[PDB]
C-alpha cells in the first residue's frame, strides 16, 4: 500500500494504491492507461480537469461504488467528467437513477416483415401518412359514437341510429382484431389498460344483440355504454397524464371524501336543532340537511332551503368557511403529482 | 500545546493539542485509538475519509459541542462519518435534533403477562388476528350508532331504536372499562383526547336514563349526542393529522373569522344606504344585509336579496372581490401546517 | 508592500500589507493587536477559527467594505466571526442590512416624570395593570358603538341611543386629548394613520350637533359614521399587517379591477347577441348583462337571468372559466406580500 | 508546454501554457499584460482577487469557452471578476444569456429630422408634454367609443350617436395614418399586433358606410365592433403581459377545455339515468344536463334543475368535487407564466 498523489489543476488529492485497485476498469484502475498521466520528477499525476468533480469521483472508490453529484456542479459537466474517468455504463446508470430519469425502456417490435408493418401502423402514428390517416379516422369514429349516444336519448326520437351504431362497432372490432393479431407479445396484451377499455367498449352491443335475438340490469348496460369516452386516451396525452395522476393520488382522494362526510354529518346535525323551533324552517330531519351542507361546503350554493333563524345563520356561516378549509387541504398534493407527471415529458 | 497535522485524503487540517483533549471519548480524544492513524515520517495522521465532512467535525471540538451538516453533504454520508469519529450518541442526538426528527419516544407496556396481552390487543391492532377483529367490530358499531342518530330524527318514526342504542352503549362502555383496567399508567389515561371523547360519547345516555327513571337543556343533551363521530379518530390517521393541524393553527382561524366580521359590517353598511332610496329594494336594516354579505363574500352566493339600484351593484361587485382577497390570505399557512404534519409520517 | 501569510486552521491565505492597512480598527489593521497572533518561526499568523468564514472576511478588505455571508455558513456563526475580527458596528450594520432586518428603530419617550407616565399608559398596554384596564375598556366602548350604529338603523325603532352615543363620543374625545397632550413630539402626531382615524371617528357627531343646533350630504355623513370599525386596528395586529399588505399591493389591485372590467364588457357583448333572436331571453341590452357577467366570472353565480339559447350557454361556459383564470393571476403576489409582512414578526 | 502557477490570494492554481494561449485577448492570453502580475523569485503570478471566482474563470480556458457562475457567488461579484480578467464582450454576453436576460434589443428611429419627431411623439409618450397630451386624448377617445357602443344597444333609444361615432373614427384613422407614414421601417408595421388591432377597429364602419350608400353577416359585423377594447393595450402594460401569458400557455388552455368536456359528458350521462325513474325529475335527455354539469363543476351553481332522487344527489356531490379537481390542475402553470412575464419587468 503506497500513497499515490493526483493533482487536479492545482488541487492535490492523496490516496493509497489499494483504493484505486478495487475497480480495474477505471482509468486509474488499470496500471497502463493512468501510467501516461503520471509525471516522474514530482511523482504526481496531472489532470487539467474540473476540481469540484474529482472530489466526488474519489469518493466512488472509497465508498465502493456510491456516486453523487455535488450540488454546485451542473449535471452535464459531471456526466462528461464521469465519461473521462471511464467509471462505466454501470456507474453512469447509478448516477442517472440518482438524478431520477429511469425511463430508458424501449418497447419491442414483431419479428417478421409483414407483422412489424401492421403493428407499426396501428401503434405508431408518427411514422407514415397512412398512420396519421388511421389516427384521424379513429378519432372521428369515436366522436360520432358519442354524438349517437346522446342523440339516442333525446325525447323527440324515442332505424338510422342502429345503422350508425353498428358501423361504429364494426370499426372498433376491426381495429381491435388487427391490433391483437399483429402484437409482438400476446402476454402483454391483457395487461394494457387501453385494450381493456376497447373490449368494454364493444361488449354491451354484442350481449344486447345476443339476448335480444336468442330492467335494472338493462339500466346497468345502458350506463356501461358511456365508457367510449375513454377511447380518446390513446390519442390524447393529457388524459394519460390525468390517469397517472389519479392512480398516484388514491389516499388523498379518500381523505377528501372522508373529510367531506364528517363535515356533512356535523353541520346537518347542527342546523336542524337551531331551526327545529321555527315552523317556517324547511329542515325536517338530519338526513334532510345533507344536500344543504354539501352545496354550502363546496360553494355551489344552490341552497336546498334558506335558514330562517339566527342560530341557523351562524351555523351556515361556519359551514361556508369550513368547507373551504376542508377541501383546500389534500388538493396541493394532487396538483404536485400532476406537475410532476406533466413536466416529466420534457 | 503542540500543533497536530491531520490529512483527510490530501486536504490538510492543523489544530492545537488542547482542542482535541476537550472531548476524550472521540477517536482523536484518546491518545491510543488515534495513535494507530498517526504516521511517524511525516508527523501527520492519514484518514482516507470524505474531505467536506471533516471540516464540520473539526468545528465540533472548536465550538465545544456545536454540530452542523454542510448544505453540500447528504445526511446519511455525514451520519456515517459522525459514527466513524465516535463523537457519541449525545452528539448524534444533537445532529438528529438539528435535522428535525425528535419523535424517538417509545410508549411502555403493562408489567405483567395477563395485562400486557389485554393492552396489546386493544391498543395495538397490527399485532394479531383478534386485534383486527376488534378493530373492524368497533368501526361497525360506531357506524350503526351514527345511522341510528339520524334515523331517530326522521319524521316518519317520531322500540327497536332504544334496543340498538343500548347495545351500542354496552359495547362502548365495555371497551372503555377494558382499556382502562389494562393500561400501564393510569396517570396518562386522563390526558389522552380520545379517552375523553369516549367518556363524552357514553355520558348523555346515562344522564337521560337517570333523570328519566329517577327543554333547552334537553336540546343541549341532544346536540352533545353528535360527538360519536369523533370516535372514528382512533381508527383513522388522516383525522388525527387534521386535529394536529387545527391545534397548530389557532391564530390563523381567529384572523379568518375576524377579517370576515370586519368585511360583513362594512359591506352591509354600504349596500343598505345605496338601496334605501329605492322602494323595490329588500334591504331594510344593516342587520338585514349581514346574510347577503356572508354568502357574497364566500361565493356560495345564495342571495338573501338581489340589489336593485346601480350603487348597490357597484357595492356588490366590490363585496364579491373583497371576500376572495380576505379568505385567501390566512389559508396558505394552514395548508403548510397540514403538509408538514402529513408528510412527517414518511 | 510585503505579502503576509495567515493560516486559518490549515487553510492558508496570502495578502499584501497595504490591503490590511485600509481598515485600522480591525484586529489585522492595528500592528499590535494582530502582533500576538503572529508566529516567528514560520512567519505566519495562526487562527483556530472557521475556514469558510475567513474567505468572506478577506474580501471585505479587498473590496473596500463589501460584506457578504457564504450561502454555506449559518448567520449566527458568521456574526460571531465578524465580532472576533472586530470589523465594527458599521460593517456589522451592513451585514444586518444584507440579511434584511433594518427594523432597529426605537421610538422615544416624553422628557418629564409626569408626561412619560401618561404616554406610557396610553401608548404601552404591556407595562402595567391599569394599562390593560384602559385597553379592555377601550375595546368594549368601540364594540358597543358599532352595536348602536346597526341598532339605530333597525326599523322597529325608527332617547337611549343618543345618550349611549354621546357617552361613547365623550370617551373617544377624552382619550384623544390625553394621547395628544402627552406625546413626546407633536410633529409626528399628524402623520400617524390611527390618530387621523380617531379624528374622523369623532367629527360627524360634532358637525351634526352644530348644524342641528345652529339630503345627499346627510347620506354622506351617515356613511362616514362607519369608520369606527377601524379604531380596532390599534388593538389588533392582524389588521395592521392587513393595512401594510394593502398598501404594498396597489398595482395588483388595479390590475384585478381592470381585468374584471375588460371581461365584463366582452362577455356582456357576446351573450346579448346570441340571445337577441330569442323572445324568451331576458338580456335586453349590453348594460343589462353586466351583473350576469360579474356574478358568473366571480362564481357567486346568482344569475341575473338564465341563458335560454345554445350560443348563450356556450358563452356562459367560457365566462365561468375565464373569470377563474382572470382572478387567479394577480392574487399570489398579494398573498406573498401578506406572508412577508406576517412572518416578519418572528 | 510548461506548467504555470497562479496564486489567487493563497489558493494556488496550476495549468499548462497551451491552455492560456487558446484565448489571446484575455489578460492571461497576451504575454505582456500578465507579465507584470508575474513574480520572479517564486515563479508565480499573484492576484489579490476572489478565490471562488477564479475556479470558474480557469474552466473557461479548459472548456474552450464555457462560462458558469458558482451557485455560491453573487452575479455582480462574478461580473466584475469577468471584466477584470478581460474575457470579452462575447464571454460576458454568454454569461448574461446563462443568467436569462437576453432582452438587450434597441429599436431604431427614423433617419430624418422631421420624421424622427413625429415617430417619437406618437410611439414614445415619456418624452415630452405634447406626447402625454396625445396619450390622454387617445385614452379618452377610446373610452367614449366604448360608452357609445353600449348606449347604442340600449332599448330607450332604438342622430347624435352617428356624429360621435364618426368623430371617433376620424381620430382613429388620423393617428393610424400619422403612425404609418412616420415609421422607420414599413416592413415591421404589418407584423405588430397592435397595428392590426387598429385596422380591425376602423374597418367595419367603412364597410357599413360602403354597402349602405352603394342578416347573420350584419350580426357578425356588429360583434366585430367590440374589438375597440383592445386598443387600450397600447396604454396598459398589464394587458400586454396578459397577452404574452396567454400566448405562452396555449397547451394548458386546451387541456382545461378538454378536461371540462370529458367531465360534462360523464356526469350528464350519470345524472339522467338516476333521475329517469322519477316523474318529478327535470332532466329529460343527456343533452339536457349539460348546463347543469357545467355550472356544478365550475361552482357558479345556478342549477338548471335540482336533483330529486338519492342517486342523483350522490352523482351531484361527486360532480361538485370533480370540477374543483379538474379545474385546479392546469392553472398553476398559467399563473407561473404570469409571474415570470410580470416580474421580468424589474
Ligand atoms: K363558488
Ligand atoms: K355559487
Ligand atoms: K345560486
Amino acid at each position: 500500500g503506497e500513497r499515490v498523489v493526483i493533482n487536479i489543476s492545482g488541487l492535490r488529492f492523496e490516496t493509497q494504491l489499494k483504493t484505486l485497485c478495487q475497480f480495474p476498469e477505471t482509468l486509474l484502475g488499470d496500471p497502463k492507461r493512468r501510467m501516461r498521466y503520471f509525471d516522474p520528477l514530482r511523482n504526481e499525476y496531472f489532470f487539467d480537469r474540473n476540481r469540484p468533480s474529482f472530489d466526488a469521483i474519489l469518493y466512488y472508490y472509497q465508498s465502493g461504488g456510491r456516486i453523487r453529484r455535488p450540488v454546485n456542479v451542473p449535471i452535464d459537466i459531471f456526466s462528461e467528467e464521469i465519461r473521462f474517468y471511464q467509471l462505466g455504463e454501470e456507474a453512469m446508470e447509478k448516477f442517472r437513477e440518482d438524478e431520477g430519469f429511469l425511463r430508458e425502456e424501449e418497447r419491442p417490435l414483431p419479428r417478421r416483415d409483414f407483422q412489424r408493418q401492421v403493428w407499426l401502423l396501428f401503434e405508431y402514428p408518427e411514422s407514415s401518412g397512412p398512420a396519421r390517416g388511421i389516427a384521424i379516422v379513429s378519432v372521428l369514429v369515436i366522436l360520432i359514437s358519442i354524438v349517437i349516444f346522446c342523440l339516442e336519448t333525446l325525447p323527440e326520437f324515442r332505424d338510422p341510429f342502429f345503422v350508425v351504431e353498428t358501423l361504429c362497432i364494426i370499426w372498433f372490432s376491426f381495429e381491435l382484431l388487427v391490433r391483437f393479431f399483429a402484437c409482438p407479445s400476446k402476454a402483454t396484451f391483457s395487461r394494457n389498460i387501453m385494450n381493456l377499455i376497447d373490449i368494454v367498449a364493444i361488449i354491451p352491443y354484442f350481449i344486447t344483440l345476443g339476448t335480444e335475438l336468442a330492467l335494472a340490469i338493462l339500466r346497468v348496460i345502458r350506463l356501461v355504454r358511456v365508457f367510449r369516452i375513454f377511447k380518446l386516451s390513446r390519442h390524447s396525452k393529457g388524459l394519460q397524464i390525468l390517469g397517472q395522476t389519479l392512480k398516484a393520488s388514491m389516499r388523498e382522494l379518500g381523505l377528501l371524501i372522508f373529510f367531506l362526510f364528517i363535515g356533512v354529518i356535523l353541520f346537518s346535525s347542527a342546523v336542524y336543532f337551531a331551526e327545529a323551533d321555527d315552523p317556517t324552517s324547511g329542515f325536517s330531519s338530519i338526513p334532510d340537511a345533507f344536500w344543504w351542507a354539501v352545496v354550502t361546503m363546496t360553494t355551489v350554493g344552490y341552497g336546498d332551503m334558506h335558514p330562517v333563524t339566527i342560530g341557523g345563520k351562524i351555523v351556515g356561516s361556519l359551514c361556508a368557511i369550513a368547507g373551504v378549509l376542508t377541501i383546500a387541504l389534500p388538493v396541493p398534493v394532487i396538483v404536485s403529482n400532476f406537475n410532476y407527471f406533466y413536466h416529466r415529458e420534457t
